[PDB]
């Protein structure tokens, strides 16, 4: 939306960015106060505030503050501090806001004549922006719109100096003419390139020394921020004069700034009986009118809304505010919480119902004593089991919850809580045959469209493709009922446009960085005649670029900000009806005879509803969306449905603000609108905070023949009356009911509401990653972290799913270093080195190695483990073992070396040897190893127990004594290979090393030499 | 999920996609063609190899061609980079 | 070897790659002396994802364990780091 900024702000960035001849004085000579500013430091920053006489004035977007006495002319700095001593800090009220005077603005005094003041001014229209000047300017203009000199300057258009000097410096004294269109010009050029919609420089200036900014009020469309956030820096958009914000405002704040989601919330009356909590912008607006209309106004004691999609945490922290709030005072009537909401597009109803369950059950004890009832309505996926839980709270807990559906009018509720009722261009866009394409990457949208598509009996789906800038052109897999298709994907939307010339609409899903840009494009191709832009967030300056293209070119514009619309039996834009379930309950599979526009997404959802259950359904509907320029208005859909023949009634949802509502009043009267017209205005309260107020608009169009209900409880009755008058007199032959073609649940849907049950194929039990925090064997990551296993540590639990004592991670990761590296010369290392050369990868590399190990090469680690284990669990003395092995013919696995011998130990082997003995608790198979080892080098002296005899019968060791393992554990692992594992990890380290040493090299293809070959085949 | 599927109830789309054999048959198809005309066809390993890569019917020229090509391409001694590290591997006693 | 080699076979482009095109693509545009907001750009006019930037669940309000472990790591420990001080900028961008 469009901000209003500080007269700092303003000032700060005119003078930063304003590029003119002109020389403006005073550049950067303003200095802030506020109750807490330190006058030392203040007087060191600014030493010109000494070197001349001074203003003061508050900047808290107070106008007429010269009229209201607020504005402190030509006084020295002692006389500025004497001025500000009553007014600093204290309570004032004007008009009919009431806050404290904390922020002003010191700046020097400008001497001149009432001749030298002068009025400018620039702001935004659909059409343009309008410049004004006046030659009277100062505190006394009055009407400037009628009394200025004024100039429209167009969409995309320049303003001409020419111009400036001809039409607007009429009045202006000749030899000022030149300064003043120079400042104009540049002040229009700065105006546009910082993306403001208003700017007023009352007065402005100009003496004999040069121009002077006295005064500057502006407001920059916000939405710009991702464009100009180097230009406006930390930019502050301060709150209107008045109060400030309860600690509980503030808290709401603070979520909404922090999330995706709106949660807005405004205190009216702390004291006040009525709560509301109600989903959607638009609905929040219905209930306070409503419970304005039956007299509750004094009674309401908040404006708020959740929506957005807000998680059950958000939804919780939102509720405990509210129920928070309501349970500070008894009141004698007990209080009322009205838990309102239209119906839900996707979201299931459940989710966020649980959230607030969860904050009635904390706070059910205050809500009792309170004697709160609570008023429930709500629609959307799932609502029935939504409802369910609201209705089980209530019985658990002993809180009076009335729980209602989409049966029941939105706002019945309400006269329920109070007791006044019991508690019980072209005209067509769309065709069966319009096929779009759609720019983004919406596979839910796709598919929602395609199943509204099969229950309307479409012989073709409604998209003919996509484009996705990032992926290379494939195809997407569908369903069309329950046969799958395809949909094609294109990176460049040239080549879509090219492959489906049937296209004429586009749905654009682009961001709103990118929907200007992606929008434009498309209307260099002509085939497209309509185009539906769902980003809400584009800069309001960038929307009527896109107007004034599409205008002449003759392109229809839905949105943007928008849902889309709907033409049953024919197309619906994206997301508009939701689910499937919501267009079979609201009957959106065939068409009725009532049209709608309206300017709320979630409004047009309830008069779905609305609509179908008074009378024979929706014609066709379009949400014009919510931005201050809408590609469409409402009038422009109004004349479409007037001239369509299918359309026999038209209802239109308007709202306060705009007097586009007025056009339709003006249409009646020249008798171009001749089809009844039901409108109902939202906002009949905003009042409570003229011709654009809801009242007046209701009352214009009641005047103009529009039909107009009482208040939007007699919407839906004045709907059915008029529809039952045009069946009467024949105008509606309404046609019997055929039942749509079914379609199969979705598998991901019937899993959510435990519908069905589908056997896991798979059972792991050593990681989860699903988690908030990725869990190894039941130790969360941040706990491995903080309990220092290392990689020893992580292997424990990763192949052993045990904690280990910190000696066992320590001889793991031993075991692992001894194991890294042994020459190039090896069986792997030799194939890793092979395969480097011959400009493989690493992973291939690496793999071509690994596969080696195993048997001759790698095993003996393994080997060694088992056969000891095996003769020593067997019982047999280490001597008996050797002969045995003679016997059989085998050699001990272990044993031996080519150099290494009794007196020449093997350091690997001698390094391992002592960790184990100072820090294992038992050693008995290396104790046994050992004795066997005495043995065999009595008979050769190379006959050593070996680094692999070593590491085997160690392992073996570790995992039966160190009491992590039983004996079944401890033997299962050995078999299942847990040391072939130690092994393979540990010199998957060397074998990476020589590839990446290989590649450091530069080393060529290995050929193996002929010489080194035996070549002995047959003859 | 079984008989919730049987009845068409609810749908599931699949992860995966294929197009050159179905083995779910009273009889194996490869691209299209039954097993027991391959054989009748006379297809041969290059006939069965252009409906398995190419999912084609070729010529029998074509067919011809490719059994020749993997012919030549059998082997080249046992000095290129490739034989060697099977043969290194081979010897250092694993499986094939 | 085979079970963890047939596992290992799928590492490199879509799984794993990561790490390498993270650091490649950092480094380039880091070196280059492109700035931050320039790099994003540059990026999405090529029609490149930045690889490294983006999480399924996790946000700027729900931080990676992971993520937050190392960071601190390094920043407690390494002497200097241009390169990430780089890489957090374009996450500010992003985020
Ligand atoms: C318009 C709407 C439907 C889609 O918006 P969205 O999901 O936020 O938008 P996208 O899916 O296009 O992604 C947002 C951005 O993230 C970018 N992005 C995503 N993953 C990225 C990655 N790994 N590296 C870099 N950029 C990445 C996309 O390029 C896109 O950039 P853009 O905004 O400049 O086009 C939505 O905002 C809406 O509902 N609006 C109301
Ligand atoms: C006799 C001679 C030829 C061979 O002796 P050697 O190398 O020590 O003997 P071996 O190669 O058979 O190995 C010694 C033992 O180690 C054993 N052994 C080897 N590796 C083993 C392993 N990994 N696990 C278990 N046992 C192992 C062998 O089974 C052999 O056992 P054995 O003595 O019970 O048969 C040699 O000692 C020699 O040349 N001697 C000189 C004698 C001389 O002076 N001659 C006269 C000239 S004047
Ligand atoms: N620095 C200044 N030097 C001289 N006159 C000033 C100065 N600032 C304001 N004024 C005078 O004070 C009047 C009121 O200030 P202004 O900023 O226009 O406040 P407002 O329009 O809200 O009453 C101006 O119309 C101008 O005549
Ligand atoms: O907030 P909505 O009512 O425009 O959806
Ligand atoms: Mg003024």
């Amino acid at each position: 939306s469009a901000k209003a900024i500080s007269e700092q702000t303003g000032k700060e960035l005119l003078y930063k960015f304003i590029c003119t001849t002109s020389a403006i004085q005073n550049r950067f000579k303003y200095a802030r106060v506020t109750p807490d500013t330190d006058w030392a430091r203040l007087l060191q920053d600014h030493p010109w505030l000494l070197s001349q006489n001074l203003v003061v004035k508050p900047d808290q977007l107070i106008k007429r503050r010269g009229k209201l006495g607020l504005v402190g002319v030509n006084l020295t700095l002692d006389g500025v501090k004497s001025w500000l001593k009553p007014r600093l800090g204290q309570e004032a009220t004007v008009g009919k806001a009431t806050g404290f005077l904390k922020n002003f603005l010191i700046e020097p005094f400008v001497p001149h004549s009432q001749a030298e003041e002068f009025y400018v001014c620039i702001y935004a229209t659909r059409e343009g922006d309008y410049v004004l000047f006046h030659h009277e300017g100062g505190v006394d203009v009055g009407d400037v719109d009628a009394k200025a000199q004024k100039l429209l300057v167009g969409v995309d258009e320049k303003l001409n100096p020419e111009d400036i000097k001809k039409h607007l410096l009429v009045h202006a004294p000749e030899d000022k003419k030149e300064i003043l269109a120079s400042f104009i010009s540049g002040l229009f050029n700065f105006y546009e390139d910082l993306y403001f919609t208003y700017l007023e420089i009352n007065p402005l200036v100009v003496t004999k020394d040069g121009v002077y900014v006295l005064d500057l009020a502006a407001k920059v469309d916000a939405t710009a921020d991702y464009i100009c956030k180097v230009k406006w820096g930390d930019i502050e958009f301060p709150p209107p004069f008045g109060r400030e914000a309860y600690p509980e405002e503030a808290y709401i704040a603070d979520l909404d700034a922090k999330s995706g989601a709106s949660l807005k919330l405004t205190l009216l009356n702390p004291k006040g009986r009525i709560w509301t909590m109600v989903a959607g912008g638009g609905a929040s607006v219905v209930y306070s009118d409503t419970i304005c209309d039956l007299g509750g106004v004094n009674e309401l004691a908040n404006y708020g809304e959740y929506s957005g999609a807000p998680s059950e945490q958000q939804t919780y922290d939102y509720a405990k505010t509210i129920l928070s709030l309501m349970t500070r005072e008894k009141h004698p009537d007990g209080k009322i919480l009205i838990i309102g909401g239209s119906i839900a597009n996707f979201t299931n109803v459940a989710a966020t119902f649980k959230g607030i369950v969860r904050a009635i059950r904390d706070y059910q004890g205050p809500l009792k004593e309170h004697e709160v009832t609570i008023f429930v309505r709500r629609g959307g996926p799932n609502y029935q089991e939504g409802l369910r839980v609201m209705g089980e709270v209530g019985k658990t807990t002993g809180i009076p919850i009335h729980v209602f559906g989409t049966e029941t009018h939105m706002t019945a509720i309400v006269g329920m809580a109070l007791g006044h009722r019991p508690i019980p261009k072209s005209t067509t866009l769309f065709s069966r045959h319009t096929k779009a394409i759609v720019w983004g990457m919406q596979t839910r949208a796709v598919q929602g469209m395609l199943d509204f598509d099969y229950v309307c009996s479409r012989d073709e789906p409604s998209v003919a493709a996509m484009v996705y800038p990032f992926t290379g052109d494939h195809k997407q897999k569908f369903y069309w009922g329950h046969k799958e298709i395809l949909i094609p994907v294109f990176k460049n939307m040239a080549d879509a446009m090219r492959k489906h010339p049937e296209v004429d609409v586009l749905i654009n899903f682009a961001s709103l960085r990118s929907a200007y840009d992606s929008t434009m494009e498309t209307m260099n191709y002509a085939q497209i005649r309509t185009i539906a832009i769902i980003a809400e967030g584009i800069p309001e300056a960038l929307t009527r670029k896109l107007i004034k293209k599409a205008d002449q070119k003759g392109v229809t514009i839905i949105g943007p900000a928008t849902v889309g619309g709907i033409k049953p039996g024919c197309f619906k834009i994206g997301n508009t009806g939701g689910m499937l379930d919501n267009i079979l309950a609201s009957k959106l599979y065939r068409p009725g005879s009532v049209a709608y526009v309206s300017r709320s997404g979630g409004m047009s959802n309830e008069l779905n509803n609305i609509i179908s259950r008074t009378t024979d359904g929706v014609y066709e509907g379009v949400a014009i969306g919510g931005d201050r320029y809408p590609g469409s208005t409402f009038m422009d859909h109004v004349l479409r449905y007037q001239d369509t023949p299918g359309v026999k009634m038209i209802v239109v949802l308007g709202e306060i603000g705009g007097t586009e509502e007025y056009k339709i009043c003006r249409g009646i009267k020249e008798g171009r609108l001749t089809k009844p017209i039901v409108c109902w205005c939202i906002g009949t309260c905003a009042t409570m905070f003229a011709s654009e107020t809801a009242v007046a608009k209701n009352q214009a169009l009641k005047e103009a023949g529009v039909f107009v209900p009482r208040s939007f409880d007699e919407l839906g009755e004045i709907i059915q009356s008029v529809y039952e008058d045009l069946v009467a007199n024949g105008v509606i032959v309404p046609a019997q009911e055929v039942p749509p073609p079914t379609v199969p649940m979705d598998y991901s849907w019937a899993r959510e509401l435990g519908l069905i049950r589908k056997p896991a194929s798979f059972m792991t039990s050593i990681c989860d990653e699903r988690g908030q925090e990725l869990i190894y064997a039941g130790m969360p990551i941040t706990e491995v972290f903080k309990e220092e296993m290392g990689i020893g540590g992580v292997l424990g639990l990763l192949w052993f799913q045990k904690r280990l004592p910190k000696y066992s991670c320590q001889f793991i990761e031993m075991c692992l270093m001894v194991t890294a590296d042994h020459g190039p010369a090896v069986s792997g290392a030799h194939n890793t080195i092979i395969c480097a050369r011959a400009g493989k990868d690493l992973v291939s590399s690496l793999t071509s190695g690994l596969l080696t190990i195993g048997d001759r090469f790698g095993g003996a680690l393994d080997a060694a483990a088992k056969m000891f284990s095996k003769a020593f669990d067997s019982g047999i003395i280490p001597m008996e073992f050797v002969n045995k092995m003679k016997k059989e013919g085998k050699l001990i696995m272990g044993i031996g070396h080519r150099v290494k011998s009794i007196n020449n130990p093997d350091m690997r082997v001698q390094i391992l040897k002592d960790y184990v003995r100072q820090h294992f608790p038992a050693t008995p198979l290396l104790d046994y190893a050992l004795e066997v080892e005495k043995i065999t080098t009595s008979k050769k002296p190379n006959l050593i127990l070996n680094v692999d005899g070593l590491i085997g019968v160690a392992f073996v060791d570790m995992l039966r004594n160190c009491g992590s393992f039983t004996r079944e554990e401890a033997d299962e692992y050995i078999d299942i290979g847990a040391l072939n594992g130690i092994f393979v990890l540990g010199r998957s380290m060397g074998f990476i090393g020589h590839y990446l040493d290989q590649k450091r090299l530069k080393q060529g293809l290995y050929r193996h030499p002929w010489d080194d070959i035996s070549y002995v085949l047959p003859e």
